[PDB]
């Protein structure tokens, strides 16, 4: 643990990768930790990539990471937006949440 904090209660719904896609997150997480600060991190975007990279990650070390990061708020904020996003996602059968299914963009990313 880098830094302890607290974290929400919706944190506490669960997920899981091996039903929702979490790479449909990479670029909202990726671009939600990007605009949480304006730059495109990666300590944080790992332990979310490297955390969503599992069957079951841990929101609490989610939140917690990103707090050391974010400047705390926005990491509680962020989670109740993409922890939520994939308990839509895990709803559906390719793993996407309606956050794309309804909505669309395109997909920016840069090096």
């Amino acid at each position: 643990s880098h830094m302890q904090l607290k974290f929400a209660e919706c944190l506490e719904k669960k997920v899981d990768m091996s039903k929702v896609n979490l790479e449909v997150i990479k670029p909202w997480i990726t671009k939600r930790v990007t605009e949480i600060l304006g730059f495109e991190d990666d300590v944080v975007i790992e332990f979310i990539f490297n955390q969503l990279e599992v069957k079951n990650p841990d929101s609490k070390m989610m939140q917690i990471n990103l707090t050391g990061f974010l400047n705390g708020k926005n990491a509680r904020e962020f989670m109740g937006e993409l922890w939520p996003l994939l308990l839509s996602a895990q709803e559906n059968i390719a793993g996407i949440p309606s956050a794309f299914l309804e909505l669309k963009k395109e997909e920016i990313k840069q090096r």
